[PDB]
């Protein structure tokens, strides 16, 4: 269970986001309906009256949290991982619109999760701005926590892979649109019950042998990490 708190631009907090530039829902539950159209941007998507102003090449911060800003961030149990899609905000997230920025799923030197890692990072992950057409964007910030996953949501609907999935709405003013955006997957529709990393036994599978869903990372992309870039506590 977590929420987007905000984003930060080249390590500068933007400030709460929250019903703002956030396409915020009203808690911290999980999305498991694989079909619903909550998989777009979660239980409440709706236009919230902001968009954060980037240039490409800047850095975007999504800042998770719990219950209160820079708390324990998300349950240590939720070991999954993580990904950043955009897409056009004319789209409204609709079509075959997302692409991929970024994806971590377990890192074998440290022996961690992107969900481990992100409660390290104070909540902190990010993505490098790229360079496609001016004008206004959705990032979708989407954790998987997979502590149930061993079951299908769609067969037992009291479990399944969680998705904690934020809409921001961000506005890229300069940009050479020198890598415009190419074909985007659809959510919901992207993932399926037989999609590689939905239904997976982190208790007796390997996690090196972890695959995450599909589609790959965009070559036009320049993402990014799971990494604290500024400290919320001197605010
Ligand atoms: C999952 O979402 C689909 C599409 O909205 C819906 O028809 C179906 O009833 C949902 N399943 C549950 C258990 O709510
Ligand atoms: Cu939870």
């Amino acid at each position: 269970h977590t929420l987007v708190w905000g984003v930060w631009v080249n390590g500068v907090d933007q400030g709460d986001g929250r019903n703002i530039y956030i396409r915020s829902p009203p808690n911290n539950n999980p999305v498991k309906n694989l079909t619903s159209p909550d998989m777009t941007c979660n239980v409440d998507n709706r236009v919230v009256p902001k968009s954060v102003p980037v240039n490409a090449g800047d850095t975007l911060t999504f800042e998770w949290y719990h219950n209160t800003r820079d708390d324990d961030i998300i349950a240590s149990s939720h070991h999954g991982p993580i990904a950043v899609y955009i897409a056009p905000a004319a789209s409204n997230g609709q079509g075959n619109v997302w692409v991929k920025l970024f994806e971590d799923a377990y890192n074998v030197t440290n022996s961690t999760w992107a969900v481990d890692r992100l409660i390290t990072a104070h909540g902190q992950h990010s993505v490098v701005v790229p360079h496609v057409a001016p004008g206004d964007y959705l990032f979708r910030a989407e954790i998987i926590a997979l502590h149930e996953a061993d079951s299908l949501y769609s067969q037992n609907p009291i479990r399944g892979a969680q998705f904690y999935i934020s809409c921001a709405q961000i506005t890229i003013n300069s940009s050479d649109d020198s890598t415009p955006l190419p074909a985007g997957v659809p959510f919901p529709g992207a993932y399926t019950d037989s999609t590689p990393g939905i239904q997976f036994n982190i208790y007796t599978t390997p996690a090196t042998s972890y695959v995450a869903p599909p589609p790959s990372v965009w070559s036009g992309a320049l993402g990014g990490s799971i990494a604290q870039v500024g400290d919320a506590s001197l605010e």
